[PDB]
């Protein structure tokens, strides 16, 4: 469950948040494959409640109605078409598995659902599965409300309703079997793994019992005996009874400490600075590198949901965001996930975004296609961070330097730092309020290299900055503190 099942030479996943299946399919062929992306995390592909107050929020997709593959992203044929076309160009699909719960206990009964399936939350009736009152934790939960009230009590965190979400009885073989049925449907279609939603709210042993029922990966695209990549959403910032390590038996775990700390560092908050990043990883109290799923932001915290945090960097803070993403993709710690977002009309009232609910760009509820502008950015309010040159090129940097040791570290004791990845890549950051001008040991073979942050290599030359590495491995770097992108990155494939 620990292996990503990506192609050799591809090393990141991109979250194409709320994208339609037909658009992801095209994106795999036209962009993700030729740019060396490892795979795509998709939004939950199972049928959910259609919530009209507020108007079709992104979070409706975290309220299941059935396991029919029928959502605003598309239907089953569209989903299957996407997985096939992506696998055929060597780009994997990872499904956001919403398996802790069905929908909110106060949602009205009826057919207000993405495939029109009937459901009755009040009577715990989900006939499209089917689930009944017998399949929920109502009798197991010990709280007065029936909801989670106290996260210091690990039992209620697992057995009670997360914010009123009907809590599936995952201790029951029947429930485990219906969930495995859904996950096996997806595996056989050709998915490579799963982001396990709300993993903290499930017993590690119940997750184990479900994973025991899972097939090996589709044997047309994957070597015999391949296991689904599992990464579990567990928010563990310390000081709680439940720990990320409790989930290591099932797969990788999201390291939410990563983005929280990196955001603080890059913002230069809390007395933190880039020179402190020399021992980034377990040295900062993080989980083992071989278990961490890392990211700067995710779909929750980029809008103040989840554990939120003021320090989180997002596309809204584009300059600092590119630096944080660049550092993450250059550094060997963890398995990397790049966020890809949509714009929404952010509006702050008494500290919070009152539009943090807004779903994807839509025409009266119908998700808008991703249009591609002539400059390769996206239209229709899709942000497409993964298409930003500075991020896309760092995704390839990580591929090129895969397996190479963290080496040749430099810092000025403040916010001017640099490091190499063996003899394959070198990166330089200036986050101080003065110019960084210095000759540094790069560890690289002598030659002329395109800076992949300011430009591209296009057979024979560079469209941005050129760096000249002398016979002894040294090169001069000049970065103004006023630079739009105050970092430079070079690697073996950017050499002329
Ligand atoms: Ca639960
Ligand atoms: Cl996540």
């Amino acid at each position: 469950q620990y292996s990503s099942n990506t192609q050799q030479g591809r090393t990141s996943i991109v979250h194409l948040f709320e994208w339609r299946w037909v658009d992801i399919a095209l994106e795999c062929e036209r962009y993700l494959a030729p740019k060396g992306f490892g795979g795509v995390q998709v939004s939950p592909p199972n049928e959910n409640v259609a919530i009209h107050n507020p108007f079709r929020p992104w979070w409706e997709r975290y309220q299941p109605v059935s396991y029919k593959l029928c959502t605003r992203s598309g239907n089953e044929d569209e989903f299957r078409n996407m997985v096939t076309r992506c696998n055929n160009v060597g780009v994997r699909i990872y499904v956001d598995a919403v398996i802790n719960h069905m929908c909110g206990n106060a949602v009205s009964a009826g057919t207000s659902s993405t495939c029109g399936s009937y459901f009755n939350p009040g009577s715990r009736d989900f006939p499209a599965v089917p689930y009944s009152g017998w399949d929920f934790n109502d009798g197991k939960c010990k709280t007065g409300s029936g909801d989670i009230e106290n996260m210091n009590d690990a039992t209620q965190v697992r057995d009670c309703r997360l914010s009123g979400l009907l809590d599936l009885a995952l201790g029951k073989d029947y429930v485990r079997s219906k969930i495995a049925e859904y996950m096996n449907h997806l595996i056989d279609i050709g998915v490579a793994g799963f982001r396990i939603d709300a993993s903290k709210h499930m017993w590690p042993g119940d997750i184990k019992a479900i994973l025991d029922k899972l097939h090996n990966l589709n044997s047309n695209w994957f070597p015999e005996g391949s296991k689904p990549f599992i990464y579990q959403e567990v928010i563990d910032l310390g000081g709680e009874p439940i720990k990320s390590s409790d989930y290591f038996g099932n797969g990788r775990v999201t390291e939410f400490k990563y983005g929280a700390k990196l955001g603080t560092v890059i913002r230069k908050w809390n007395g933190e600075k880039m020179s402190y990043l020399k021992n980034w990883g377990e040295g900062w109290g993080f989980m083992p590198s071989d278990r961490a799923l890392v990211f700067v932001d995710n779909h929750d915290n980029q809008r103040g949901h989840g554990a939120g945090g003021a320090s989180i960097l997002t596309f809204w803070d584009a300059r600092l965001y590119k630096m944080a993403v660049g550092f993450m993709l250059a550094h060997p710690y963890g398995f990397t996930r790049v966020m890809s977002s949509y714009r929404w009309p952010r509006y702050f009232e008494n500290g919070k975004d009152v539009n943090d609910w807004v779903g994807p760009p839509n025409d009266n509820g119908v998700t808008k296609e991703v249009t591609i502008n002539p400059d390769t950015t996206c239209g229709n309010d899709w942000v497409c961070e993964h298409r930003w040159r500075q991020i896309r090129n760092m995704v390839n940097f990580r591929n090129v330097v895969d397996g190479q040791p963290f080496t040749n570290w430099y810092d000025n004791g403040s916010n001017q730092v640099a490091f190499g990845r063996g003899n394959r890549g070198f990166i330089v950051f200036n986050n101080d309020d003065w110019t960084f001008s210095l000759t540094l040991q790069t560890g690289l073979p002598a030659g002329t290299y395109c800076d992949v942050i300011s430009g591209d290599k296009i057979n024979g030359n560079c469209t941005g900055i050129k760096i000249y590495v002398s016979d002894d491995g040294k090169a001069h770097f000049s970065i103004s503190n006023s630079a739009e992108d105050p970092f430079i990155a070079i690697h073996a494939e950017s050499k002329l």
